[PDB]
């Protein structure tokens, strides 16, 4: 199954640029650009409508760390990791670390494509 | 300046769960959960509305690689990199590399917080 969300694209100056760039942003998020887009902050930010899969499948994988917000402990990270990872369209591997005490932590996620 | 987008959260089974999870996903994406949410695929996927800032500033940073879709040349990476980075709420450092020939590349982004 799939669904749609708007994803930031930075400023998009024309429909011509949007139709060229939208598919690139979508591909980076394992989705497909629908053709619809909106400037949300004049000369500063636009978003593109991207169709995403509830579950990404494929035979390749890539692992990396992304922001997780500040996490209190490993036990909380194990509890919240899966959902935070799902917000990136990926899975949580269980690995994580705080990078700035009281401010920010990161989790390792796994992309399948 | 700010703007709002819906971010995947996986299935959310009650408003209570959404209010507990929404802030965590928002914090992982450097935004503020608005309290609003929607299920987009019954029993499989819900999204939480998050207010993002056009520009994320701060004295701390974290660099990492993220999916960039397939990139065919340094020229395309230079052109698309900042835009793809913006789609992650971050900045493009200029570094990138293909991870699966003809299928996928990644770019290095810098989160500032």
């Amino acid at each position: 199954a799939s669904y749609k969300v708007n994803i930031p694209a930075g400023p998009l100056w024309s429909n011509a640029e949007a139709q060229q760039v939208g598919p690139k942003i979508a591909a980076a998020h394992q989705g497909n650009f629908t053709g619809q887009w909106t400037t949300v902050v004049e000369s500063a930010m636009s978003v593109v409508e991207v169709e995403l899969q509830v579950e990404n499948t494929g035979i390749h994988e890539f692992k990396t760390d992304v922001l997780a917000g500040p996490l209190w402990s490993n036990d909380e990270a194990q509890k919240l990791g899966p959902q935070i990872a799902a917000s990136y369209g990926a899975e949580f591997t269980g690995q994580w670390r705080t990078i700035v005490e009281g401010v920010m932590s990161v989790i390792q996620i796994k992309y399948t494509f």
